[PDB]
């Protein structure tokens, strides 16, 4: 069945449905619309007339001038019933108020399809999707909220970049501590979560979100890769993290509450380090996956064999060119390319 | 309850504010008592007694009826609806109309907040014991507050610029009253706009959560800066007492916005002459600001050094051994202070 | 009075505007006369005579009634309500309808402002002696003004960049007339946008308080910069007198928007020839702008030094002792100026 | 006869017509207005009053209080009929909804003049011109759309500046590649295209767009010159590109689709380089137009003479003041000026 997020996109600006709903609001008639029709919807439909017409925003507005509910086909392409009386099972729980909205949420739960009720008194559109509710919001209000969020994301992007530069500099110096790594982890997560908030606003804005999508893609882009590499570099298990294990760790980070992300001990637990104060002060050593990823055209197969042999970035830097040609599966030309790239880390700082 | 407390109870994100927004869209009007006891019952006439949990939808429906709705003190319950309030007509009020005059009188007599919604004006007014506040749409508040935050970040840049100028002048040993009062004015301007933004943030409720973090970051350190500059350049010859510092800052707040534009007005608060020649006369900081820049240096240590040497220049000429001669300053701290002072001089 | 004075009297935050806002929400319409004398009484017909203190609520309630409300000149009292205005029909007007045509005719005949509120259009119009102004909701003005602020921030950025280029040229001793006038154009462009936004602040009244803080900070120092550039690059060999400086600034304001794009028109205001060949001729700064760049140096001191040495190059080559034998400059300010100048050259 | 874009201009803010339409919307009367009168319009006109009065916003509002349609003269200066019943040929096809709007578009097609319908229920203005339709939008909504675009244009302008500075660094070092040149070409085009979008909003805004016009011209200022200079520097033709050749290249760039702009090989084709991915790594040598433009006070006329004489930026850097004063039209003063201006770039990067 459609999910709450799917319904929100289907009612977003730029869609045929949203054009009809905008028309209904201006007419102040109210409405009750079922986004789907099957045998289950028929069971709760009572009376009304059957019509078979192509969906049109103008047609929807006219039919919703009538008392009752309008039913659309599942694909949303046709209007099949109008002036219908919904009779959903009263035992289905709902916290809505009044016959119209209580009938709407109950019908949404019983049939499994989205149901829209528009209040003539309040000029509000509500969509019910299987026990969840979404209230449409003015595109101006969403834009104002999203642009402030974009402003916060730009600041999160600036602080992320500088703490990231500090971490890399410490990696060369061999003076990285667990707390420093969790400072970068915290900033990557903060960037990700505010990014998700803006993403939901972009979806809700529909065509009115096109420009916001472009801004969001630049600010975020590369956030997923940075989170994956940092888990790959600083995870407590002696074995280099598997790709699936990395996704498990990242999923644990997402499970943390917004408040927990401010707690460096909680993050330390997600990477397998102890939660103690002393653990934060302890010095770590990067595994080196991030450095290899920066080397152009170096397939991860060659990076995993080298990282497994030497273990740490300092071991990779301490290796000679011949030491990088004595690893099984690494060529002579590849050994030269990796050694030169690590020397460019000296060029970095 | 205070008026600001009442405004918080009606702020966005509360059940009450949800109900009031619904009432406004219904254009029904309302007259709501936020509390119930024997005194309220005395002024209640007719109506229904009911015992239901508060809900925005329930409040909207009940206010469709003529009369008033009374809630429990905690706001969790609706206890009566359709009530006729009859507060003592002798209680004075300058409100207009039966509903609003009855609302303010009821607020005064019972001591609880009373809300009246005008169907004609679509305005929410809350009365708390002779004071009034009219709600403002969150949209207007957000736009107004964002200009204020934008201006405040710019005032914060200007404050940093004049502060570095003062520190450089302090090291150079050529500081004039005018240079100090430029910093005093910028500190106060940041503070006052900060207070303005704070009131809007409170009124915004949940819609002010993001703006609150921005405000706390921009302001942070303003109180310490105001205390320190008073402590360094106050006319009183003995270093200012904690009570004197708090008194001066209260006087600075008492000045009008126009007075903050008058450097002579600021100089009077600091105890200096109001003449124009005073703005040009030189002064010497005590050194509290410099010591505060020293990491890990407890204020108690800085106070002993300032009383011994008297001025920042006396501290800068003091050797590390010379700073182990005052009782209460150890050898390690003495090296740490001299090292810090020499670093401070080079930076300017 | 004037139309601008009336708009101030009707600005947000005033008792009058509060009543008008209440009338607009009530959608009753209104016809209000801001003044009472014999000429008004001649035009008043029927109605009730009352003498009450003005309050926004009182104006709203009285304007629910058909007819017109008359206020005292100072605006402190309501003197008539439900009155019929009967201005001389020979008085010409291009307004539409009985109410608005009666409003303008009454404004012309009596000389006081007259306000009409349209129930159909929910628009407030004030008539002052043959002129018309329509009040605008504070939201619309704020949006209009913020667009102007966006332009102003870009113009301030362009002004800062060209100003730093000019100052760098002053140190290099190779400054041309066209360079100076490039800064002159950008200073004027910033000013003109500033004037437009300032007008929106006035109409906004109390709703413009935040826009005033933002506007004053962005403009801040622009008037001072316009004075300093005139003081540095004005034809007259003697440093321009305060009367000459104000005259130059007044001529710039008189220029049309189109003239500002032409540097030769700007050159004329400063007393230089309009020929393009002149735009390539090198100039010598007096040093007012450079001295203004020195932190903490008040213009009293800066002016004494600039008048003594004559040119910025003379200031740069002066020792600390050379800047102490100018009466009015002590040892401390002479040293501070010497160091401040060396910083500019070194950077 | 009026075209769709021309008609929208006649209804733009600041016009007498748009003032009248704004009055109609506030009055909630609805309207049906024909912008033109000839034999064909009269043919479809039925009943009503014939009047000859000058157009005024107020006069239009009052006349539209009556049932029916108002006809204006072709020049728009007069109101010629009111209370008219339009009877367009019903065979003319239309997909509009309702008697008023379907009658409006049919009349627009049959007579060839613009026709305006105002919905009393929806408070929406639609203009029909020969099978095309446009719905007017409140100036606030257009401004909101345009300010989002201005924000993106601010991000593209910053990104353009940084890659341009990177290209400038490479030009001095003589380590430029096609990929470096095409990164700047792409960023120049993105700024240009978003700028064109904002320009259309300025036109639709009429007088309400004057400030947006000032801001837009400031941000876009210099973008055209940058596009010309980069073509002048890195065009595959051996001789410096011709003026018509430059115009041809920029026209091809405009012809590219948005997706093609994301293809560096697509941009390489326009400049005349090979379309292969390998070609992106080939080294290029700039002619020096861009660097000379960075020199203060240097008129392009003189830079064109120097660039054609020496051929490459590296040749210009190696040139002495005497070498730069042997080009006709380059004096001693300008030879010195360019000589120091180039040696300052060499040191800075
Ligand atoms: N001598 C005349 N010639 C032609 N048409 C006439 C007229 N007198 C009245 N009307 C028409 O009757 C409408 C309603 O007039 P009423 O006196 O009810 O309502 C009036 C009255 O309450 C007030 N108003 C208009 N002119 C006034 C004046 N000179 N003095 C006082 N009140 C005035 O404004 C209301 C609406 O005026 P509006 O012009 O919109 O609407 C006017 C106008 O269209
Ligand atoms: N032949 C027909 N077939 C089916 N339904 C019909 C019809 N003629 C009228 N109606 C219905 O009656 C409504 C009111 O018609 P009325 O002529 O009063 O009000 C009309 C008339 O004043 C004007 N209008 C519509 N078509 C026109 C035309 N061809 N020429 C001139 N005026 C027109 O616009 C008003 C509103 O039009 P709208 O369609 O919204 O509203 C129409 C439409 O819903
Ligand atoms: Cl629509
Ligand atoms: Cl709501
Ligand atoms: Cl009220
Ligand atoms: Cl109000
Ligand atoms: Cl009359
Ligand atoms: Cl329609």
């Amino acid at each position: 069945r459609p999910t709450l997020r799917e319904a929100v996109a289907r009612l977003a600006p730029g869609t045929g449905l949203r054009d009809g709903l905008e028309r209904i609001l201006r007419g102040r008639t109210g409405a009750l619309i079922v986004l789907g029709h099957d045998e289950n919807v028929e069971a709760i439909c009572d009376g009304g007339f059957s019509l078979d017409v192509r969906y049109a925003a103008t047609r929807l507005r006219e039919l919703c001038k009538m008392d009752g509910a309008v039913v659309l086909s599942t694909d949303g392409s046709r209007i099949v019933r109008a002036n219908v009386q919904l009779v959903p099972d009263p035992s289905i729980p709902t916290d809505e108020s009044g016959t119209r909205h209580r009938s709407a949420e109950r019908a949404a739960i019983q049939t499994g399809y989205p149901v829209i009720s528009v209040s003539h008194s309040m000029n509000i559109v509500t969509v019910y999707v299987r026990g969840e509710r979404h209230v449409l919001t003015d595109s101006a209000t969403i834009l104002s909220r999203a642009n402030q969020a974009i402003a916060t994301l730009e600041r999160y992007k600036t602080r992320l970049d500088e703490v990231s530069r500090q971490l890399s500099r410490a990696e060369i110096e061999d003076f990285v501590t667990l707390r420093d790594v969790m400072t970068v982890v915290q900033r990557l997560e903060l960037v990700r979560r505010i990014g998700l908030v803006i993403d939901y606003d972009v979806v809700e804005l529909g065509t009115d979100g096109r420009q916001l999508r472009l801004q969001l893609d630049e600010l975020l882009g590369g956030n997923d890769t940075a989170r994956e590499l940092i888990v790959r570099d600083y995870h407590a298990n002696p074995e280099p993290p598997s790709t699936g294990q990395i996704n498990a760790t990242l999923d644990e980070l997402d499970a943390l509450s917004d408040g927990d992300l401010l707690d460096f001990t909680a993050l330390a637990k997600v990477f397998g380090y102890p939660t103690t104060t002393e653990a934060q002060d302890s010095t770590l050593s990067p595994r080196g996956y991030r450095a290899m990823a920066g080397i152009p055209r170096l397939q991860f197969a060659h990076a995993d064999l080298l990282v497994r042999a030497f273990g740490t970035l300092q071991g990779l830097l301490a290796a000679s060119a011949g030491d990088l040609q004595s690893v099984d599966g690494i060529g002579a030309m590849w050994a030269r390319h990796v050694r030169e790239g690590l020397s460019q880390l000296a060029e970095s700082t």
